[PDB]
DNA sequence: GCCATGACTAGTA
DNA sequence: CTACTAGCCATGG
C-alpha cells in the first residue's frame, strides 16, 4: 500500500466523521486496515493543506484529550473549532484541552 | 545504512 | 489521576 493512498483513505475516514463528533488517530488507523499507522494518521493530518475541508479537528488522541503540537497554536485551533460545533472541552490541572470520549466518540 | 523527530498507544508503576 | 515505557513507523537530513 503507497502512503499516498495510505493518506487519501485516511482522508476518506476523516471525512465521514459526522460534524459534533469525533474520533481516534488509532480508530481511524484500524478503520482503514492499518492498526499500527496511529501516528502516521498524525501525520496525515499534518500534512493537510489550511484551506483543506477536510475535518482534521475531529481526530483527537485515544486519551480523549488534544495532543499537544511543537508549537501551542494548533492545539488551541483544534479546541476553538471543536467548541464551534457545540464539543464541550474543559482545561485540565496540567493544562490539557479534555472532553468526554464516549459522549463524543464516533461509533460506526 | 545511520539517527533524530513526532497531532500515537496499550501497559505499567 | 499522572508519568514514564516499549513498541511503533513514516519522514527528512
Amino acid at each position: 500500500m503507497r502512503m499516498d493512498e495510505f493518506y487519501t483513505k485516511v482522508y476518506d475516514a476523516v471525512c465521514e466523521i459526522p460534524y459534533g463528533k469525533v474520533s481516534t488517530y488509532g480508530e481511524i488507523a484500524r478503520y482503514v486496515g492499518m492498526p499500527s499507522y496511529a501516528r502516521q494518521v498524525g501525520q496525515a493530518m499534518k500534512h493537510l493543506h489550511p484551506e483543506t475541508h477536510v475535518p482534521w479537528h475531529r481526530v483527537i488522541n485515544s486519551r480523549g484529550t488534544i495532543s499537544k503540537r511543537d508549537i501551542s497554536a494548533g492545539e488551541q485551533r483544534q479546541k476553538d473549532r471543536l467548541e464551534e460545533e457545540g464539543v464541550e472541552i474543559y482545561q485540565t490541572s496540567l493544562g490539557e484541552y479534555k472532553l468526554n470520549l464516549p459522549e463524543y466518540m464516533w461509533k460506526p
